[PDB]
């Protein structure tokens, strides 16, 4: 069992190569689904979730009365969006192996807690660099931690077919509890946070984390850089300690990465780029991460 | 059993309302839920997708270098926007009533076949009044029939679970068959038809169709104008030789709640509106179709 999480950056810039950008990551997913695997997947929405919300602002609403679109509901069209060209990639991929499962899409909605201190310091700037519907304005937004997610229930038993299901599309759209009620707020969840939540519910042994590195490096451009292969929680810790991480880049991830490894050694979390990932599920290349 | 299609027009202009309107179908949805009926939901497009696709031309375009946004993408967009808010309603719905089920919203893309007749006449205007990235302007879109669905097999058994499954999303994206690969296309499918071809692969009972109105009227503003309230194939197609019904508005809808019922004794279909859709399943309004 293993869940993939692809980055936004690795979807691209427009319709027209996200489609195009789309294939290698399908096929990479096919082939696992060749070697007796379970491949649970997901993937960013940055720059997909901008595309889509700016275009609302950008010009929309400049030249009409066109509707004022929340963030929230930005997310839910990057998912379709996004879902739409990942379904059928990896489905057409599967295909050409002649191989027979149900790849699923499930719009996901992420849970979380309405007092997460992430609110109350809204950091994760978005939208029009303007000086915009009433917002905090600085735009910004929080980025809440996953408890978890509307029918994980229902997604972990597809998982149990083999169907090979995409879940936490941009990380899913924030979705709070109040009174027994459901509300989709605005902002963002890390996509690494939560398809970490993810892998633990479905309890894959493998988490990936595809970005644009082979290895996660510490004391870049300096004498004692060095490369990690493998590694473990307790020296990410210190590692952590000396901001050997890009705030943003690397952190989140690596921290994700720890939080699903943390007290289960029989599990892994592998840091490698979209190229070289079937050498990293062997050592090859990239950095795995253990309890 | 009873999947039910609920309107594009019945869910709004914005998503301010949107959110609203989605309320008063996720109650009604919640209701039969706790009747011991399996509700599969589904639910059209027209005016979501347009608001989308518009929006990307009608001035992001204009006003800058944003992307293209084919149709397909507009309605993959259209989806997750729609999903989103009836995820949620209808979740929150089944709460009240301290019901415990998954709630799913699966992605849709529409098997057609590539030959249809459909695409040879460009039928639904589409987008831009102008007089646009090179389509058959006139623009317009053909309307294909659906012959499968990418997930049924994986989304007949979440219906199989107690799973209460949100499908057919405007219909689903296109998608044909060539070389056994897909290849998303754009223009649209009634969604009528969708849920219809969708009620019968999950075989259920009843196929409620929600519309504006309390019955179907055969000759409107006419002297022998009647209301029908039950009726089958046979007069339906007398009905249909005569022009009894508005090419568009009803046409489809009685179609495709022919196609449904037709040679199946144990199962009907509910032509009915919103407020008046519990009445609707015991004969005391709407028009029900039989074999």
């Amino acid at each position: 069992r293993i869940v993939i999480a692809l980055g936004g950056n690795a979807l691209g810039d427009n319709p027209s190569q996200q489609k195009e950008l789309v294939k290698i990551p399908a096929a990479k997913i096919a082939a696992l689904i060749q070697e007796g695997h379970e491949v649970i997947v997901g993937h960013g929405n940055g720059p997909q979730v901008g595309m889509i919300f700016n275009a609302f602002a950008d010009a929309k609403k400049a030249n009409e009365k066109t509707a004022l679109v929340p963030f929230a509901e930005a997310g839910g069209m990057s998912q379709g969006y996004i879902g739409y060209h990942m379904l059928t990639a990896i489905s057409n991929e599967l295909k050409k192996l002649n191989i027979q499962k149900d790849v699923l899409y499930f719009l996901t909605q992420t849970i979380v807690d309405a007092n997460d201190p992430a609110f109350k310091n809204p950091t994760k700037p978005v939208g029009p660099f303007y000086s915009n519907p009433n917002s905090v304005i600085v735009k910004v937004v929080a980025s809440p931690i996953p408890v978890d997610f509307i029918g994980i229930d229902a997604i972990k038993q597809n998982v149990n077919n083999g169907c090979v299901c995409i879940v936490g599309g941009g990380g899913g759209i924030p979705t709070i509890i109040q009174d027994n009620q459901y509300i989709g707020v605005d902002g963002v969840i890390d996509k690494d946070f939560a398809l970490a939540k993810i892998a633990d519910a479905v309890n894959a042994d493998i988490f990936v984390v595809l970005t644009a590195v082979d290895y996660v490096y510490v004391d870049f451009n300096k004498p004692t850089q060095k490369a990690l292969k493998t590694v473990d929680v307790k020296a990410l810790n210190n590692f952590i300690n000396q901001d050997q991480f890009a705030k943003g880049s690397m952190l989140p991830k690596i921290k994700a990465a720890m939080g699903f490894v943390n007290g289960h050694p029989n599990r892994s979390a592998i840091i490698a780029d979209l190229s070289k990932v079937e050498d990293a599920l062997k050592g090859l290349s990239g950095t795995k991460i253990i309890a």
